[PDB]
């Protein structure tokens, strides 16, 4: 039967109401209403948790979106492909005891939904509840890495959950709010687009620009040349230059994915809706949705899309594009004014001094 929650929210099932206080606590204690570092790491964790499942290897290889990262924090977070996931894992573990009626699998996906809601332009994603509270650790080798080629990436996603090439590119819209801490051992928080706190299509445009240098070292595994490599970190600042992943470049130019990649450029609603649909599928890997309950109403309403059009960043323009898609013309877009590269802020407030919540915990990392 229907019910009304603590905060006035009408739900299809009263058990959804347990998520209201969880959302409040996730925000007050970790996310702080921001599309910042902790939000981004938690969104990354939804993927590392969910994708560790394999049709061909069978259920013993991994249970998908099952909270295995939180329940066995000494196993999967320490596999090489998940280096750095310890931060999100350690931030979420305390909520397991604070909200004991909510399974680890549900906690991971709900935290991701809440984190996304903090990012202007992100969709209000579906949230189904009821993932069982027990599982076992997945095997190693199920998480794509940035040095992987498109055939490998597409096969891994198909084997995980039957994702199509369009759905894979749609999921990679997440790199609009993504940065790298481990790819380059000399850089922290190297952003993948010029607006890492805005859920927009800048990532799609900016990967199509010609690379001209590197924000740090020039020979990291999984990294390729960036169109906007400079930052202020050589003088002690925290505004790291833009980084490009090999996998994003590869997706942008492969015949199976290039038109889907370009198709999101300056198509905000299409991008956000496409991400939402693919992400809802990701969030329930390892489950029959018949066995879950719809609690979508308790996902917060996201911050609205920004007013700003999609544009070329300062010092770039259409002459710098490397295009691969014959089926759709790249749209005419304005160029941001400026004679030098604009520093990409380290913080959503435009400054460099922001700090993030980090709980201590059992998961670890390396360099
Ligand atoms: C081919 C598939 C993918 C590859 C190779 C990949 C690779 C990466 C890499 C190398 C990083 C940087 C980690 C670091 O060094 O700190 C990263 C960050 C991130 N990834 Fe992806 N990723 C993939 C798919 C996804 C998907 C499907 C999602 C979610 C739907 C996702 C969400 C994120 C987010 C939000 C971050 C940023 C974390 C932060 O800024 O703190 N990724 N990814
Ligand atoms: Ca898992
Ligand atoms: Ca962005």
């Amino acid at each position: 039967p229907t019910a009304v929650c603590s905060d006035g929210t009408r739900v299809s099932n009263a058990v959804c109401c347990d998520f209201v206080s969880l959302g409040q606590d996730l925000q007050s204690m970790v996310l702080q209403g921001d599309c910042g570092e902790d939000a981004h790491e938690i969104i990354r964790l939804t993927f590392h948790d969910a994708v560790a499942i394999s049709r061909k290897l069978g259920p013993s290889a991994g249970g998908g979106a099952d909270g295995s990262m939180l329940l066995f924090p000494l196993v999967e977070p320490e596999f090489a492909a998940s280096n750095g996931i310890d931060d999100s894992v350690n931030n979420l573990i305390p909520f397991l005891s604070l909200h004991p009626t909510i399974s680890a699998g549900d906690l991971v996906q709900f935290a991701g939904a809440v984190a996304l809601s903090n990012c202007p332009g992100a969709p209000r994603v579906q949230f189904l509840a009821g993932r069982p509270n027990h599982t076992i650790a997945a095997i190693d080798g199920l998480i794509p890495e940035p040095q992987d080629n498109v055939t490998s990436i597409l096969e891994r996603f198909d084997d995980a959950g039957g994702f199509t090439p369009f759905e894979v590119v749609s999921l990679l819209a997440s790199h609009t709010i993504a940065r790298a801490d481990k790819v380059d051992p000399t850089l922290d928080a190297a952003p993948f687009d010029t607006t890492p706190f805005t859920f927009d299509s800048q990532i799609f445009l900016e990967v199509l620009l010609k690379g001209v240098g590197f924000p740090g070292l020039d020979n990291n595994t999984g990294e390729v040349s960036s169109p906007l490599p400079l930052g202020d970190t050589s003088t002690g600042g925290k505004d790291t230059g833009l980084m490009r992943l090999q996998s994003d470049f590869a997706l942008a130019h492969d015949p199976r994915t290039a038109c889907f990649w370009q198709g999101f450029v300056d198509q905000q609603e299409f991008m956000s809706q496409s991400f939402a649909s693919a992400f809802a599928k990701l969030a329930v890997l390892g489950h029959n949705t018949d066995d879950l309950i719809d609690c979508s109403e308790v996902v917060p309403v996201p911050k609205p899309a920004v007013d700003k059009p999609t544009t070329f960043p300062a010092t770039t323009g259409p002459q710098d594009l490397e295009l691969s898609c014959l089926a759709e013309r790249f749209p005419t877009l304005s160029v941001d004014p400026g004679a030098q590269e604009t520093l990409i802020p380290h913080c959503s407030d435009g400054l460099e001094n922001c700090t993030s919540v980090q709980f201590s915990g059992p998961a670890t990392d390396s360099p």
